[PDB]
């Protein structure tokens, strides 16, 4: 019964494949909730049309600031910020996908999907999710990165919604 959702991710614009997401309700409900539902815009906002404003190879490919594009944004379907439900899950490796957030409980909308082993978050990140399909879509995207995270183009959303 876990939901699966998907991106359509686009590179200046040029569909670069699907990436479908595994996310895990079965542990962190009202987070794995949270992403679903921005995942269709179903909520009258959402993913769809924002970027990755910060990749950095070898680390993780970060999104979901809907309203700014540039880390400062996003929102929760909750209100504003919510708390962190709980770490269960670890950072266990490429795929996994987690919270982004700024100390405790100030998580909003966005994440970032690990694409290393990145342990050293375990407890203080909510993982919620793992890639499933088109990790390699990732690791392509990782190449648009820099050590800082600038990206040297603009990689997007172009679509996303629930596959089940």
């Amino acid at each position: 019964v876990n939901p699966t959702v998907f991106f359509d991710i686009a590179v200046d614009g040029e569909p670069l494949g699907r990436v479908s997401f595994e996310l895990f309700a079965d542990k962190v409900p009202k987070t794995a909730e949270n992403f679903r539902a921005l995942s269709t815009g179903e909520k009258g906002f959402g993913y769809k049309g924002s970027c990755f404003h910060k990749i950095i190879p070898g680390f993780m490919c970060q999104g979901g600031d809907f309203t700014r594009h540039n880390g400062t944004g996003g929102k929760s379907i909750y209100g504003e910020k919510f708390e962190d439900e709980n770490f269960i899950l670890k950072h266990t490796g490429p795929g996994i996908l987690s919270m982004a957030n700024a100390g405790p409980n100030t998580n909003g909308s966005q994440f970032f999907i690990c694409t290393a082993k990145t342990e050293w978050l375990d407890g203080k990140h909510v993982v919620f999710g793992k890639v499933k399909e088109g990790m390699n879509i990732v690791e392509a995207m990782e190449r648009f990165g820099s050590r800082n995270g600038k990206t040297s183009k603009k990689i997007t959303i172009a679509d996303c919604g629930q596959l089940e």
